[PDB]
DNA sequence: AAATTTGTTTGCCTGAGCAAATTT
DNA sequence: AAATTTGCTCACCCCAAACAAATTT
């Protein structure tokens, strides 16, 4: 059903999958609890930078450095991918 | 007075370790693992949309939490996300969040 | 009734090329 | 020596702004 999942453990040491979206939700619930009405400036860039870094990181590992195959898997423009890599200084 | 809290530690998730001690670990790592599993469980065809896949999986909950936190308010929402109110409307429509 | 938000209009990623360089 | 990939140029979404209408303070 879901293709992006992570591994969880419960009290009874069973390992079970939960969707990544649930983890993201958890992280933000946390972030929000810790701040007390202190305003949030750029939450979108925050999350995005937090999520692109390991995305680029895993497809550059998977395509063994091949930016062309990487860009194809991701479904984005080769130039775009260059841009993103320069942005997080993985290059 | 102020201890450093780095970017990987701002958005975090509760993990359980080899000693049943609960610890906060980066959201980065959750994404990382979801992808490692998505790869290892891929026998073995091509992928053409990894980016939109991840992106939707991460936008949906970000949009959800922000709206809960602004009690439905789209102006405050778009303002704290740091995006134009119009595109916030666009994303919201795209995910059926109305 | 005044202030704010909504819903709606307006006007800063990509394919294709191409030579250099790298892998096959 | 061929094929592929890279680095680099070219020129089809996000944004502020505006405004009336709805809503919330």
């Amino acid at each position: 059903s879901d293709v992006l999942t992570v591994s969880t453990v419960n009290s009874q040491d069973q390992v079970t999958q939960k969707p990544l979206r649930d983890s993201v939700k958890q992280a933000l619930k946390n972030y929000f609890a810790q701040l007390n009405g202190q305003d949030v400036n750029d939450l979108y860039e925050l999350v995005l930078a937090e999520v692109e870094q390991p995305l680029l990181d895993m497809v550059m590992q998977y395509t063994r450095g091949n930016q062309t195959r990487a860009a194809l898997m991701m479904g984005i423009n080769r130039g775009t991918l260059r841009k993103k890599l320069k942005k997080y200084g993985m290059n």
